């Protein structure tokens, strides 16, 4: 059965039965593989990882000992950016070293706690709007 | 003073003094015993032991790994039996290893706190209905 959409592996699911071992095929970035899946349901679990607009991202929690701005934690409560791999989408797309990450999607984060379930929903997002406060500014960006 | 209810020990307690030490007679299942108390208030306590029930059981934490039942953590949280002492009260009513206890005295648990909560109560019980999930289904008992 051949999958592109959600509804298709979801009823090609409703059809067969549990615990026989399909080798179905997958791809990432532009490569196929094939590989062996047990058929496990909700109820069938262990787990399990995952990234995306995190892959090489160093990130930790913050009230940066810096100047000036503004007295309100509102605005800088978030996390801090130490390292930023290349092939990740934020520097596709301009993301860089030295930022603080106020905000996921056009919404606010404290720290890695909501960056991470912001960046649990980034590959439900073709693009994301990030707000990334830099030596001064905070600049809106554009990730693909 | 002879003891046969508890109206017999709080009014003894009545009528007698603080600090003294008292050679009280005791017994468990089929023997008696002597030892000496001090006499210690409830503003006086210095903490112990406490058994019946749960006497050496192996019991742990739950959500398990087989088939099929239904999709709600209503009848599933728990605790789970590895195994169960033939000189225990289970042993006397049907209880096994294999089994998982949903809920004892026509009140269920999640979890170890619940279990212990409510096997903190069983000396109060004549006997307990507790009820047993096994490998396909659930089971009401008489604990004596």
């Amino acid at each position: 059965k051949v999958i592109k959409s959600p509804i298709d592996l979801k009823n090609y699911i409703g059809t067969l039965e549990i615990g026989q071992k399909i080798s179905l095929s997958y791809e990432r970035d532009g490569e196929n593989k094939q590989a062996s899946f047990i058929l496990k349901g909700e109820k069938e679990n262990p787990k399990g990882v995952q990234s995306d607009l995190i892959d090489g991202l160093s990130l930790r929690n913050l009230d940066p000992r810096l100047k000036d701005r503004l007295q309100i934690p509102k605005d800088v409560n978030g996390v801090l950016v130490d390292s930023v791999k290349e092939k990740s989408k934020g520097k596709n797309s301009g993301f860089q070293e030295g930022d603080i990450i106020i905000g996921v999607g056009q919404s606010e984060i404290k720290n890695l706690k909501d960056l991470e379930q912001a960046l649990k929903q980034v590959n439900k997002k073709e693009f994301t709007k990030v707000w990334v406060y830099r030596n001064g500014f905070a600049t809106l960006l554009v990730l693909k």
